């Protein structure tokens, strides 16, 4: 259009999820496209070719690490492109003055870390890629931030090219960090109401659950999920685990096929356990089976209850951890006395 760099994020198996939940630990695999098909066949003075060819990526450094190694550029046919090559840069000041200069030129201006790439010979990358108008696309997959997904948050990208000195935007590619954040309650039964004890007295031998509600993904997330699961180290000086426990559904799951699980339903046949009496700690997994049968436009929440034991006097906490594909995030700690 007729110059027309684009930007567009996608996942893993390369599906677009420009404007998508990304889960903390996420990739992002953005492509970029270097336009270079107008070019074809015209003719541009030694002088204008001087001012070299560059692609620049203002990506959001405090979100984003770039995942350097798979950073690539290849021609269309996939073909590696050799003689670009491209320098991470913390900052503009930091940027030797021809780089600071290039970008005001262009009338660029990028907001603290960025990636410049850079034709190493001018002369020869016209020759061989602008006067035959072949374009090229640049992957540069990106990784979200454990960290950030205890908060979550948006964070964008952005990309330029310039030729002979001209700049052109892409589109700016926008996405968000679901904040993922269990819970945890103390309860005598499975009813909805049953009175939350945390903070308040349990008898010696009583029978009681430890409630595990999940952190919620969000609908419209931008992978598959592969790991739901619930982690509890309790303290075995004080907690039994019985041996029983019971998962649901938090909320209303679409699935691919288009079917409807409902908030509430019982999905424990759906997971597995593992359990270590000696360590006081037990880990209930959701199957990846049922997992990936969940449609990436559905939301995504469980909560499982542990049946659990108080078989000694004294006061004992009790925190879980629930893994988001692969990512730890802990729920607050309950407190009870016996
Ligand atoms: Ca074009
Ligand atoms: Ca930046
Ligand atoms: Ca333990």
């Amino acid at each position: 259009n007729y110059i027309k760099p684009t930007k567009v994020n996608k996942n893993k198996e390369g599906l677009n999820i420009d404007g998508k939940e990304v889960l903390a630990g996420s990739t992002n695999y953005y492509e970029l496209t270097w336009d270079l098909d107008q070019y074809k066949g015209d003719k541009s003075s030694k002088e204008a070719i001087q001012n070299g060819f560059y692609y620049v990526d203002d990506y959001p450094e405090e979100a984003l690490d770039v995942r350097p190694d798979l950073v690539k550029v290849a021609d269309e046919k996939g073909n590696q492109v050799s003689g670009v090559s491209v320098q991470q840069y913390d900052s503009l000041e930091a940027a030797p003055k021809k780089v600071q200069d290039l970008l005001k030129k262009a009338n660029i201006t990028v907001k603290g870390a960025f990636q410049l790439f850079s034709a190493d010979n001018p002369e020869e990358f016209y020759k061989q890629y602008v006067a035959t108008g072949t374009s090229l696309v640049i992957t540069d997959p990106m990784t979200v931030k454990s960290e950030f997904g205890k908060t979550g948050g948006k964070y964008e990208n952005k990309a330029y090219q310039i030729d002979f000195g001209n700049g052109y935007a892409t589109e700016v590619v926008v996405n968000n960090v679901p904040k993922i954040t269990p819970k945890k309650d103390v309860t005598v039964s499975l009813d909805p109401t049953s009175e939350n004890l945390d903070g308040q007295t349990v008898q010696l031998y009583q029978t009681f659950n430890y409630r595990l509600i999940g952190g919620l993904i969000p609908q419209n997330h931008s992978e598959e999920l592969e790991d739901y699961s619930f982690v509890d180290d309790y303290d075995q000086a004080g907690d039994q685990y019985t041996g029983n426990y019971k998962t649901f559904s938090s909320l209303n799951l679409t699935m691919k096929d288009g079917s409807v699980i409902k908030a509430g339903t019982d999905l424990t046949s759906q997971t597995t356990a593992e359990t270590d009496a000696t360590n006081g700690i037990v880990t209930v997994r959701f199957k990846e089976d049922f997992l990936q049968k969940i449609s990436l436009d559905s939301p995504f929440q469980a909560e499982t209850y542990l049946q659990m034991r108080r078989i000694a006097i004294g006061t004992f906490e009790n925190t879980y951890v629930n893994t988001v594909n692969k990512v730890a995030y802990a729920s607050n700690t309950v407190r009870t006395t016996t």
